[PDB]
């Protein structure tokens, strides 16, 4: 994730062009190969009419560039594009809303689930690594750089999100499918038993846990889901040949011609096609943005910080169930208990 | 269901031209048929201007060659197939969601069904299965595979979803409409009698798994009335024949004239008509896709895992309620009891 | 509603083909008069310059059509058809989705509304009824063919929906407003007397009958809502006079012009408009699809089962709150106690 | 609101011609003044043109309707209005969805709020009186009409409203913001007061009535938030800028020259621009047609009728809460007691 | 924010017209500077070719002139920024809705928080400025204006948001991550105490303070993800960079050559090109737009309120749970206790 929304807080004057000189997770960082690429393929075919064609084999590229500069038009690329990138960037904001965090989890816990004795803190620390348990193993599951993180589940129990008591639990569990919900169900067995212990005072706490955990694991399991079920490959199929078809086809077709030969449109010869390149850059990156977004858990610059959010919402978690668990301030009256640095359109 | 998410997790320098040789899922697979047959057709009215027709009728197709060129763009292919697609891949999207899972269920039954005993056994596993069971009867009725899995009740019974003295109270009622529901009945039931037999411990725990499983069976009749309520006829049928007139417009009207007439923009004859070619392929792809989306249930390749759906969740169900109820790794400290391979815009 | 999801299952070669030899819901049916007239109208305009005009007032219609044919494209009928079919298409699905279910209370009416005797029985068979009565008066209200199907308070007291007692009290209610919310009233007080009584168990059941009479009470009023606002009358006088005064500008500037005078882009008389009819029949069938889905409960082939939904959803209450009341086969193993015809991307 | 759903129930022969006779809450209505005015300019101009200017005028006048009519498609008024509208609409259904309703309040107050003395009727009735005091609090400050009914407090406390102890209350409190919230602040303090009485008889009851108390208010806020943050002034600016930079140069370049002098595309005078008229018609009235749904609080024709549905709200609630509490027929067996004028796709 | 929808209630003759006159939040203020800075580079341009270019010069310039206006369309400008405003539109409307409003759980609070005494205003005062505290926390992270007022915790506390203690246990906590969720747990904390205390009186109204809670939370959380995961950064460059090379190119291309040359279409010098220079308006000012839009919470004139709304949110909660806490008016009888200034479609 690259942020910068502080630099456009406010529309100025030099409002979006002071981003174009950033580097990461920039156009240029993603597009400059493949422009590289067209540009020397472009000028490999120009040098080969200027230089190496007979004058008959010169008309008859011609005549080749003409049409395919008039017929290049009936690919559909903007149509096609438009579509695919919506719908990219829809999963990806989507996806994005769906990875789990323990914040309402943990402000439950830490209201619910009591005792200072370490009865309790074990109680309130081992639901919260529950949570962050079932979140490192479906992202360890989706997530190219949390695999990285965690290649194996030595690496996640020498992590502390499993104990080696759990490890044995949770692989002598047969099941040929992804196990990122069973600390969900140790979680609901674990409430069940803080309820039945008395450390759960009520059982409106109870079923407001387990509504929070239902929650947490249906977002890990929205996450499998749109892991699982990729954007059609047929629609990157299609959009991906009609990106290379039509630039294959301005590649002959937008080649300078002799003026000399007086062909319409034909009498500028800037031996650079400025305009095509331009052309090649919005379409191509276009088509690479979606790229990039379409695994948003990727190692990517605009790639999901996956790896910072599990180390935040454990931290975070751990915080707020064990440090701050009936650790408020005493209650004190406020500054205004006796009271810098609109009211409706038609009154 | 075709995944390619791993392959895609960077945009890389040959980042979608990898998924251009696939085959499962493609574009090409779905399209080569027609293809051949529009090219054969075109190929055919090719032969018969340039080896059969006497001049006068040369002359006369030259000029309706023209026509059809020029009019061809009176159909308003893209706009009817824009909303069509789009149509089609929202209610795609929608109808995967409405696929019903047990997670939430078997975890709150893990948490509040209680009793180690062979009864509580029974009764998580037949709330379960129940839901299981309610699932297996909506996919049957939506779902071809499914159906050919289960083209009759006997092979739901010899499944395990349903037992014997079930199907006989299940067939006994007199109902003319799809029977789904009726499982769902059976778990509220259920679930009365637990809570009134003092498995369920209380009243919220019984609210709890009565609002789950209604959240169950609302997407279990939600896959029921996108099964009912197609995508109106009508549009189905505007967006074929204006995909078959267009389509048959351009194989008059591309067909490549001889030069020596002089006709503008007919100076080169190449004989392929690739750019035609290469519209028909995106245009008719994108039919294709719809075509393919707008029944995720049948049996194509980016079809969903039905099937694979119903074993998973069963197996993952019995495992939750049954193996892993009260089956907890003993309370330990974790790692971090005395504590790898952004704050904010404004700060 | 006209069905077709199982015959597009799967994406085969005559995918869509096959779909364009129905009639009843189809765009031949909803689309022929008008093609009709236009064509009739537009034959009569030929007609009248082929044989009628003498040759001065001929070459005064020939710059006529020129003119309109040119500036025909002035008229955004595309832009305006495009909005106004969306709107419409995205108000029909909502309305759809506005339909009230009884199918979640009567799930919660059997799981918490108990006993076995008579009194039992009439307590769950009324709760029912009830919910059923309000969705019958509000799409009475909404529905022409419910209408027809009850035109009268007496159509709905002989059918079983309200009984003649109840039909004094409702009649005796002074109320210029729509009534279809009375039902839900007396819901409510029939499920507190049921709770008072002890026929309700706990408070806790209570409150989830309310919630989910709430949910059914606000799809009937949503129904109502939509009922009452309209899609706004000047978008839908806006599209037709866009749609009709574009083609009284193709009548004018589509007719064939004598070849002999060497208009540009005439010289082929087909006598027959055949790209002309393809587009009138492609925006004029969008407009229809839009007449059609805009009030989706009247009589068109494609218009909701009102009728049907009303008997299917009566049916299925009463079989799931009085016939499989406490109805459980016995608890029994099931084939698997002692266990046909992915993981991640990352893996 | 102009309501016309049953003229369009069925999709008929003349489906939306019969719509086009209709004045209030058309597109005539709103767009006739407009549409005199831009024909007055362009006779106007025409005339000066025909009339008035020497030959030299003349032709410079001719260069500059050609320039005119050329490049005054630079500017993008599709574009910037399609985005508009859409805005325009998507915000109108919502804010209509916003106007809070009692119907959800009125039916938990019926099964909730107990007693059929006095003091009983006074609660229930209290209750739904505070909930239709807050929406008319909110009303008079986003809505013209109900402004007009209720200019001041006084209006309010008259019409039954708030008593005058409530006023004295709600003036005497201090606050410089709007004060629609006070009300349901009052609401749930005596909803408190009567679960302390007993007047509610669990807490579960009194947390149905506060989480639909908490949906009323919200509803309440949305619509101040809807009237608080307009469509941002800068897109209407644009776009009304758009609308009319492209009619004034649609006013000059529009215009018919002199056939005499054989321009291209010039050579009849019709006199009247009836293409450039029609396209005003669509795009000027597109444009008003969100100017109208901009704020569909007002008392354009179309604008939702917020004191209708006062009245509406006011008189059911009391009708449901007092006069229908338990008022409910004898428990009757219905005439099916012992039992007119679709399965799925893969069976 | 810049209110006018008093202003657009109806829609008149003079409906958006007198809305151009406006200067505060206006297409003018945010685009003078650029507009000035684009028509000064083109007046260089037009200076040096009218006055300083040689003759083949002036032909060479002539001629780039051609090519640059006829290849200056290949650039998407209009398709990318149709892209780019919906996305940050959404995303604004969507980010408004994120900011946290204490008014469900200031009237939760009121009906469950009790005690007359010192204690009982204790609890309420600090339940609901610890709400306001998170949510200052999180605006501070993410709004400059509330940087601005609050540029450190001191600032905070002397603002009574939070308390010397509070401030001690705040900054005491070990945590490198933003800490606005403090508050919170500190909120569930003083909750739980409250109900074990007997302030709350009951369970369920525990849990709806913990819901309502946990909703504030999750509004503030939304709040501090929108500010993190900002618009693709590689989409603001693509855009700007379409917007610039395609202006770029105007100002080369728009321009009026000599007429004497007899070019097409270059045959009346205006010396101002008013068209260009409107499309320049346009497109400029719809990306203006988006930049002022994709940081709502910085200090344009149309950028959200955000220390009046919490200098509202205080006031307000502080009135509702302190001045109004059991603070009813007597019960009265209200005018109508014994009872100015549509049906449906199918009746
Ligand atoms: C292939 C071509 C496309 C790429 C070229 C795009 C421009 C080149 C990058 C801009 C310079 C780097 C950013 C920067 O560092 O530059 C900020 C500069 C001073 O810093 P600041 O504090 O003003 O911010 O200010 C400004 O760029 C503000 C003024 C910018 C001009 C606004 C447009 C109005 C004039 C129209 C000209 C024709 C095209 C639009
Ligand atoms: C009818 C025409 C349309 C169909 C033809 C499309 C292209 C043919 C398929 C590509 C080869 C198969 C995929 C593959 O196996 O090929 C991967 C290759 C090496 O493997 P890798 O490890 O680099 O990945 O790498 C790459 O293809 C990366 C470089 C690709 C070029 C990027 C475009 C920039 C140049 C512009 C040229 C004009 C059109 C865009
Ligand atoms: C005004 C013009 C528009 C209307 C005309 C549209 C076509 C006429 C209706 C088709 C016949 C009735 C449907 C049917 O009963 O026909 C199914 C047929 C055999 O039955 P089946 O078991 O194969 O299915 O199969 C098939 O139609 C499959 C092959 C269809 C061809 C696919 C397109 C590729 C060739 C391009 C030709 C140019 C236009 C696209
Ligand atoms: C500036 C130009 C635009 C404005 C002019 C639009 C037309 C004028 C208004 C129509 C008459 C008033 C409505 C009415 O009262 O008229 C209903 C009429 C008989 O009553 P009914 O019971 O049949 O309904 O029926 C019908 O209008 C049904 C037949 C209508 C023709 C359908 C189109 C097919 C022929 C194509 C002609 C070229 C343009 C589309
Ligand atoms: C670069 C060019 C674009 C910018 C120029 C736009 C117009 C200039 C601003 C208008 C005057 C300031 C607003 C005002 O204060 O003016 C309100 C005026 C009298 O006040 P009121 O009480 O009537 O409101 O009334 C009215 O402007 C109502 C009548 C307006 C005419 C409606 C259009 C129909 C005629 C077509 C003409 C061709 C273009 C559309
Ligand atoms: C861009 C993409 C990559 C490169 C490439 O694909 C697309 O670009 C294509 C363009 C082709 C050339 C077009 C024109 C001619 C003239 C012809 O002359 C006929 C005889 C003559 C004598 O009188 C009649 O007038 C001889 C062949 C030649 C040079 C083609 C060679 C192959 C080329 C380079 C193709 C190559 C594979
Ligand atoms: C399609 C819709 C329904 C029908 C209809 O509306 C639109 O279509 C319109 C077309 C009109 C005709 C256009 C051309 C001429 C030539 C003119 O000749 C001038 C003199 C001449 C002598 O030298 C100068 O050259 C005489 C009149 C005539 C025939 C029009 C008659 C009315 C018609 C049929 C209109 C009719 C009401
Ligand atoms: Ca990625
Ligand atoms: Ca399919
Ligand atoms: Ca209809
Ligand atoms: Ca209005
Ligand atoms: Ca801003
Ligand atoms: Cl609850």
């Amino acid at each position: 994730t690259v942020t910068y929304t502080a630099r456009v807080a406010n529309a100025r004057f030099g409002g979006f062009s002071q981003l174009l000189l950033l580097w990461r997770g920039s156009i240029y960082k993603l597009l400059w190969r493949e422009l590289l690429c067209f540009l020397g393929f472009y000028m490999a075919l120009s040098a080969a009419y200027r230089f190496v064609l007979t004058e008959g084999q010169k008309r008859y590229f011609e005549k080749l560039v003409i049409y395919c500069d008039q017929y290049a038009s009936l690919i559909p690329v903007s149509f096609v594009l438009g579509f695919y990138v919506t719908l990219v960037v829809n999963r990806w904001w989507s996806q994005y809303l769906c990875m789990p965090l323990p914040d309402a989890l943990m402000c439950v816990v830490a209201g619910t689930v009591h005792g200072r004795d370490d009865r309790g803190r074990l109680y309130r620390r081992t639901l919260m690594r529950y949570a962050g348990l079932s979140a490192v193993l479906i992202l360890r599951s989706v997530s190219t750089a949390v695999f990285k993180r965690f290649p194996t589940i030595d690496h996640v129990v020498e992590a502390g999100f499993m104990t080696r008591e759990e490890r044995k639990k949770f692989e002598n569990l047969n099941s040929s499918y992804n196990k990122y919900w069973v600390p969900c169900v140790w979680f609901s067995n674990l409430a069940a038993q803080a309820r039945r212990e008395g450390r759960i005072r009520d059982n409106s706490a109870l079923k407001l846990l387990l509504e929070e955990l239902n929650v947490f694991r249906g977002k890990c399991g929205m996450l499998f889901h749109y892991d699982w079920i990729s954007v059609p490959l047929v629609y990157t199929q299609v959009v991906t040949i009609a990106l290379y078809s039509y630039f294959l086809a301005c590649l002959i077709g937008r080649q300078f011609l002799d003026p000399a030969q007086g062909y319409k449109d034909h009498d500028l010869d800037l031996c650079v096609p400025i305009f095509t390149l331009l052309q090649f850059f919005f379409y191509a990156g276009w088509l690479k943005v979606a790229e990039q977004l379409i695994n948003p858990f990727g190692e990517d610059d605009d790639d999901f910080e996956t790896n910072f959010l599990i180390d935040r919402n454990f931290q975070v978690s751990m915080l707020a169930v064990d440090e701050m668990y009936d650790d408020l301030a005493v209650l004190e009256k406020d500054l205004y208990w006796d009271a810098y640095t609109f009211q409706g359109s038609t009154f």
